[PDB]
């Protein structure tokens, strides 16, 4: 199974200056639940912004740098290498990789952040004419999660 895994705001912002524009612990847990024991694929910039590989899953970084070699990280140099990865593979970021993969993936796990943030990186446009809503779950607000958000599982028609 090949999935997209992304959080974007009302205008499809996913990032600002190498970081996430919002602080939302429930979504990180959502990411952890979904991807633990599976595979995350990410472009080089996304990985460097994270800093280190995420625990308890395969971390695959796509780059053209043939010197790239980080411990805990597997490296691929072609989009085409993605299709060779076994198991449940999540396309994790960033804008460049989302643009390359959105027409190829089976489904998308989107967290819609219900706000308008300043961004410099965006999720590509997509229409619900192409995607069935398998589920839509409102996130709970609290002490530490103060921005409305909705977990979507979209499946290609
Ligand atoms: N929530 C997110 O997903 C976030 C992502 N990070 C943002 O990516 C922002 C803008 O740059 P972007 O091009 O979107 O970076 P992504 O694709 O991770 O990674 C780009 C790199 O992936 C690699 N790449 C993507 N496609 C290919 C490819 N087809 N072949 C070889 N390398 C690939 C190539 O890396 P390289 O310069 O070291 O060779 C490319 O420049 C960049 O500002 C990062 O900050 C955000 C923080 C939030
Ligand atoms: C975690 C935000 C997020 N949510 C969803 N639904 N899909 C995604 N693809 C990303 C993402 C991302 C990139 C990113 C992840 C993280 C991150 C940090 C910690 C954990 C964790 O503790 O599980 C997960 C992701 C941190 C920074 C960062 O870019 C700056």
């Amino acid at each position: 199974t090949l999935s997209i895994l992304v959080a974007h705001d009302l205008q499809r912002v996913i990032g600002f200056e190498n970081q996430l524009p919002w602080h939302l612990p429930n979504d990180l847990k959502h990411v952890k639940k979904l991807s633990t024991g599976h595979t995350l694929v990410m472009g080089r910039k996304t990985f460097e912004s994270i800093g280190k590989p995420l625990p308890n899953r395969r971390n695959v970084v796509l780059t053209s740098d043939t010197s790239f070699n980080v411990e805990g990280v597997d490296v691929i140099h072609s989009i085409e290498d993605i299709y060779q990865l076994p198991g449940h593979v999540f396309i994790f970021g960033g804008q460049t990789l989302f643009e390359e993969m959105i027409d190829k993936v089976d489904d998308m796990y989107i967290t819609v952040i219900e706000g308008k943030f300043r961004g410099d990186t965006f999720f590509p446009p997509y229409t619900f004419e192409d995607w069935e809503v398998a589920s839509s779950v409102e996130g709970k607000l609290d002490e530490k999660n103060t921005i409305p958000h909705t977990f979507l599982h979209l499946i290609r028609k």
